[PDB]
């Protein structure tokens, strides 16, 4: 009996095996536009993804990542409100059943059909596993998806999701540029906040960029063909993988832009 998105093992249910889902820094949370205020002291965001080196897709039971090899200085995040340089692992994303719902963090209450997520670690602490036991060793920069015209850098991944339909299959994915997947704009709306799954840590900074990315109806329909269950088992359809928003308690989300 393992958390999930379901009834009986969903974000409500948490708090019970992760007790600091109830913490005061959970994420995601909703982004109030007019109470976010612009920040001076930031720096211009850098996301220099060009000698990323992507290895595999997994289907983890929970959504799928796309994980890159992290052993070297290649695809880092770095400047924006990050002291020092934050290196890409893996990216994944959260989606709804239908178009209306999907994205974890939500702008004035709007929920997107889709966010997707890029995690990175504060190279200062060795690796990831020493990273989540700091308050700041990571950052996820958070993009939303709309739903319109088709994202052609992300077709790729799409076409592979056939191949690691259930909980557990993995395949190859080398040579995946994740830039294809950003927006035209960098701006940002930021603030210490946690994984939005268990553990539910607290150690992260997110990035949630203002612009998000359209994808093609096709497209986020073959996100909805993947499985929550494993091979073999009744079929669970992989869909609405999102945490709600969560109580701002004592925090500012800070605008990267006025
Ligand atoms: N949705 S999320 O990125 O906030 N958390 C998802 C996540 C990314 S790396 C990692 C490692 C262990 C457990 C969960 C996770
Ligand atoms: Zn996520």
């Amino acid at each position: 009996h393992h958390w999930g998105y379901g009834k009986h093992n969903g974000p409500e249910h948490w708090h019970k095996d992760f007790p600091i889902a109830k913490g005061e820094r959970q994420s995601p949370v909703d982004i109030d536009t007019h109470t976010a205020k612009y920040d001076p002291s930031l720096k211009p965001l850098s996301v220099s993804y060009d000698q990323a080196t992507s290895l595999r897709i997994l289907n983890n039971g929970h959504a799928f990542n796309v994980e890159f090899d992290d052993s070297q200085d290649k695809a880092v995040l770095k400047g924006g409100p990050l002291d020092g340089t934050y290196r890409l692992i893996q990216f994944h994303f959260h989606w709804g059943s239908l178009d209306g719902q999907g994205s974890e963090h939500t702008v004035d209450k709007k929920k997107y059909a889709a966010e997707l997520h890029l995690v990175h670690w504060n190279t200062k602490y060795g690796d990831f596993g020493k990273a989540v036991q700091q308050p700041d060793g990571l950052a996820v920069l958070g993009i939303f998806l709309k739903v319109g015209s088709a994202k052609p850098g992300l077709q790729k991944v799409v076409d592979v999701l056939d191949s690691i339909k259930t909980k557990g299959k993995s395949a190859d994915f080398t040579n995946f540029d994740p830039r294809g997947l950003l927006p035209e704009s960098l701006d940002y709306w930021t603030y210490p906040g946690s994984l939005t799954t268990p553990p539910l840590l607290e150690c992260v900074t997110w990035i949630v960029l203002k612009e998000p990315i359209s994808v093609s109806s096709e497209q986020v329909l073959k996100f909805r063909k993947l499985n929550f269950n494993g091979e073999g088992e009744p079929e669970e359809l992989m869909v609405d993988n999102w945490r709600p928003a969560q109580p701002l308690k004592n925090r500012q989300i800070k605008a990267s832009f006025k």
